[PDB]
């Protein structure tokens, strides 16, 4: 969460792919958010496992990281900080994590799973 909402609505409307979803459904969303946190070198996504959570980062940085091979040492893509996110194709349901996503200090991020969010918006088209 109640004392976080308001917070816990700007960082979801901040994400474009969810900037045009109806007050309501954004505030249900918001309702069902739950926060995580990692410790400085903990994998948040590991590239090849399967999932179905998308993450919005509160606090911290993280390192994307992604290898060409099973047997290739990844390489470094970019750093995500407050306010971004990653993993919103598992959503969809595309689950395969194509790339690493491991904190890089102490991380606070905001997670969503699929069946919540398909929960929600689902029956937009109905209504
Ligand atoms: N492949 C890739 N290349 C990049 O340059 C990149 N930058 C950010 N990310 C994110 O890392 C996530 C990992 O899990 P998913 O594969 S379900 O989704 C991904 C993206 O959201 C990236 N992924
Ligand atoms: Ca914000």
């Amino acid at each position: 969460g109640l004392i976080k909402h308001t917070e816990y609505m700007e960082f979801l409307k901040s994400v474009p792919t969810f900037q045009s979803l109806p007050e309501e459904i954004l505030s249900k969303l918001a309702d069902v958010l739950e926060e995580t946190h990692y410790e400085n070198g903990e994998y948040i996504i590991r590239q090849g496992a399967r999932g179905d959570t998308f993450f919005i980062i509160s606090k911290g940085t993280v390192n994307v990281t992604r290898e060409d091979s099973p047997s290739e040492d990844p390489v470094f893509l970019r750093t995500l900080g407050k306010g971004d996110w990653f993993g919103e194709k598992a959503l969809q349901g595309e689950d395969v994590r194509t790339a690493n996503v491991i904190a890089a200090e102490a991380v606070t991020c905001l997670v969503i799973d699929r069946d919540s969010f398909k929960h929600l918006i689902g029956g937009l088209d109905d209504v």
